């Protein structure tokens, strides 16, 4: 699998950005640049002014003053709009959940790598030092096997030095978990808000049908005021959806560039590109460190086996500690296999692709469908309102 | 993440399976059992008889012979039903797509493992034999360096022997790809069929509104016949959804058991359990063979480097051969890191959990919502039909 820009993303990237004072700005995704927020704020103003133009248009129609066919058409358009809105809200929720799961999996992988490195270095320092110190006086009589103890100690120091070269993912873990919590809050509130909007739209459609059903004038004022409120709400929803869609498409155009120049200080660019691209040829930055770790572990097991074969027949007083060393080395080699499984680019690359498909493919499609909902609902309510003057003639 | 049985799965596991002759049959998921298949067939007959009872009920009502309120209620129930049906169809499609993606990624991982093993063994046999045979005559003047060549040859033999011990996933690739193609065909056809059913139901609702609108009797016969056809179709859909939901729940209760006795001959049980459970404490079955491979590779590079340090300054007859050996061994260690990354239980365990969540969590929920669609549409059309005798009074 690989990431290619879909047609909707590249087309929405072409939307011009002019900002508040209508000047060309750098189109590239860059939150925190005061020009960028103004450019996104301009798109909201376009819909806000479009609401003002629409509000005057419908009011003037009520001032300048087959009707059942227009009412039925308005109801049909409202039902189609709310159906499309339900579909779009579900799709946006799916995209946000995909992003949440991808971030959770990346957080778990980084936590696993960090825990493996920390546990391995802590064990190889503390427990190995303790056991060697305990067995040193036993081997103090014999100078050989005691040179070998120093050899093991120095190569354990080499292992710790090599392991310390691996990047620390403590900050990345915190960033990922806090951003996941933030997106959880935002997604829950947004989904609840759109569900409430859909329910209110359906209730207003039912009241609109009841108004002609019961021929009550007092209900007409309530439905009209609620329709105006829902109209302004739907125009605000259209503005928000347009801004969010253009921002998401702009980010989706250059996700690699964005991640490269956000995670530039905390994470080295070498491993950043390694995980972002996951080249199949090789050149993994961890290959040399893992090779050194595995070579050192293998030779340590060789010397410990030599101790077990020869020293135990002579110095059998306390050799269960050598068995403990063997347990330690076997567990450390299992941890080595786990570590080289985690640090591969395959899993994190799959998570990153899943996140992109969540926001670029499903999230953007859902946002576009929600914008279509907003526009269709606005048109339907405007048509219902302008048909009102001859609707209340009874 | 871990798999726990949801409430709907365990509740649907308690549906009584009695077969054709109403004899208690085992509830364990076994599509190859003739009795079990009859139990699913019995569930379809329950709805089929329920269709017969419903058909007589509505026919008798037309024989024994506010109406606009009943018609409006029927239309509202129809609209709600088709909305729920759209939601359920989308959810089932999402679940099937999740299953497709999990199977595809598992296929890719198995293909990667197989390709890595095959390439490594083919290279370590053919290229080692060729290069050593080419450089043997050069080293013919010294029995030393030839003892080393023989040692390298025997260790390459050990490497290929250890690598041959890894399981062959050729059959598993066939099974996964053919099942993915089959589920693609089935899901495409099923989604198209339900989309067509929803569209026809909406068209019939529109025609129902038009018939009362235009007061045309000739349209009433067409809407009644189409309603009867859609009624029998919806009852068949309910039968299919109930049977499929029961089968999926039966599988989802014991997925581990099902996979254990479906994949029993082609794949050994220990690795199947390792990939199904992915225990962090339990030693991986590939740990010993990967350790042997890495030890042999490191020692081989040790002898090759020793040769480069001593044979090259003295002989210098051919160095590109040893340089090619070093390229080969570096590439083989990169392949080793890739192999130990792929064979970890983490990736395939995540794939299996994703597939389970696709069919157990999303697929079954979508199927239940489609069954709700079928029942609601049947009730709505029955109510519309029984209101017809006083509807056509004009
Ligand atoms: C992201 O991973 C970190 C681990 O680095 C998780 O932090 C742990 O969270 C659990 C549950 O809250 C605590 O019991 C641990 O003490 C935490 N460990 C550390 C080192 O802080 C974190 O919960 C994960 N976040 C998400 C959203 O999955
Ligand atoms: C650590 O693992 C090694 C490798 O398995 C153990 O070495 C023994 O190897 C022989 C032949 O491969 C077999 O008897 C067993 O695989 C191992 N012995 C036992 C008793 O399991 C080594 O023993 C392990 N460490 C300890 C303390 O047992
Ligand atoms: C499952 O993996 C196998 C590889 O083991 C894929 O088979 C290859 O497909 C490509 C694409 O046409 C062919 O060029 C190769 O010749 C195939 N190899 C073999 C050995 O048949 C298969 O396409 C994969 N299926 C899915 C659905 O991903
Ligand atoms: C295969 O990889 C090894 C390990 O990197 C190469 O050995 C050299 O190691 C030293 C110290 O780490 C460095 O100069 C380079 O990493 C390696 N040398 C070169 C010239 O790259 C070994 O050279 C590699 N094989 C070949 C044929 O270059
Ligand atoms: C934004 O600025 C960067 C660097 O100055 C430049 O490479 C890029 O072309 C600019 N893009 C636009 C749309 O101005
Ligand atoms: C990241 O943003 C900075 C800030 O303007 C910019 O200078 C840099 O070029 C960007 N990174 C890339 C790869 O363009
Ligand atoms: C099915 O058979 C197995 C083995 O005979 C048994 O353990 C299980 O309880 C049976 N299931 C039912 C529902 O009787
Ligand atoms: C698989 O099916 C056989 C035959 O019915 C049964 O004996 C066995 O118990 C099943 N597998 C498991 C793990 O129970």
């Amino acid at each position: 699998v690989d990431y290619i820009a879909p047609w909707w993303v590249v087309w929405l990237h072409s939307v011009p950005h002019v900002g508040l004072r209508l000047q060309p700005v750098n189109s590239t995704f860059s939150p925190g640049d005061e020009s960028y927020q103004e450019s996104l704020l301009f798109l909201g103003l376009v819909a806000a002014v479009c609401l003002g133009l629409n509000l005057i248009f419908l009011v003037a129609y009520l001032v300048c003053a087959c009707i059942t066919w227009t009412a039925v058409v308005a109801g049909l358009i409202c039902c189609a709009a709310v159906g499309v809105g339900f579909y779009g809200n579900s799709e946006t929720n799916d995209g946000a959940y995909q992003l949440m799961y991808s971030l959770d999996d990346a957080n778990h992988t980084f936590s696993g790598i960090d825990a493996l490195v920390s546990g391995t270095t802590q064990k190889m320092k503390v427990d190995l030092e303790q056991h060697l110190a305990r067995l040193s006086e036993i081997f103090a009589a014999r100078g050989d096997y005691l040179q070998t103890l120093k050899f093991i100690q120095q190569m354990a120091g080499s292992v710790v030095v090599q392991l310390s070269g691996l990047p620390v993912w403590r900050e990345v873990t915190m960033e990922l978990t806090k951003l996941s919590d933030q997106t959880g809050y935002v997604e829950y509130y947004r989904w609840l808000s759109y569900l409430l909007l859909f329910i209110l739209d359906l209730v207003i459609c039912l009241i609109a049908c009841l108004g002609l059903a019961k021929r009550s004038k007092c209900l007409l004022a309530s439905m009209l005021c609620c329709g105006a409120l829902s109209l302004l709400l739907s125009w605000a929803s259209l503005a928000a959806d347009g801004s969010a869609a253009v921002a998401t498409s702009d980010f989706c155009v250059a996700p690699d560039t964005f991640i490269l120049n956000v995670t530039e200080g905390q994470i080295s660019t070498e491993v950043t590109r390694y995980y972002l691209y996951c080249s199949q040829s090789g050149s993994s930055p961890f290959q040399q460190t893992l090779t050194t770790f595995q070579r050192a572990l293998t030779t340590m097991q060789i010397q410990v086996a030599g101790l077990l074969q020869f020293a135990v027949p002579l110095f059998s007083t306390a050799e269960e500690d050598l068995l403990a060393i063997q347990l330690l080395l076997n567990s450390s080699e299992s941890s080595l296999h786990q570590l080289t499984a985690m640090v591969d680019c395959r899993g994190l690359h799959k998570d990153y692709l899943d996140a992109l498909a969540g926001i670029c493919y499903d999230g953007l499609q859902g946002l576009l469908y929600l914008g279509l909902f907003s526009f269709l609902a606005a048109l339907a309510f405007s048509t219902m309102i302008c048909a009102g003057p001859r609707a209340w003639k009874h």
